[PDB]
């Protein structure tokens, strides 16, 4: 886990919160327990215009998952966005 993403992702707002749990649920649709594996993280990637190899996926859901399960759960996607705030030069 990361404080210091956490405590950029729990000042955030109402709205943003209600958008991860949202966007997170419309990922794991296809799932029956509720997650996202590698496997077809890579698929929705098409949606955004991207189409990296199928080992990088799990590359970087290796650093995500700090349970080292295999996907990526609410909590390890949720935070996953909030890193991308401290990503400045
Ligand atoms: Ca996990």
């Amino acid at each position: 886990m990361d404080d210091i993403y956490k405590a950029a992702v729990e000042q955030l707002t109402e709205e943003q919160k209600n958008e991860f749990k949202a966007a997170f649920d419309i990922f794991v649709l296809g799932a029956e327990d509720g997650c996202i594996s590698t496997k077809e993280l890579g698929k929705v990637m098409r949606m955004l215009g991207q189409n990296p190899t199928p080992e990088e996926l799990q590359e970087m859901i290796d650093e995500v998952d700090e349970d080292g399960s295999g996907t990526v759960d609410f909590d390890e996607w949720l935070v996953m966005m909030a890193r991308c705030m401290k990503d400045d030069s």
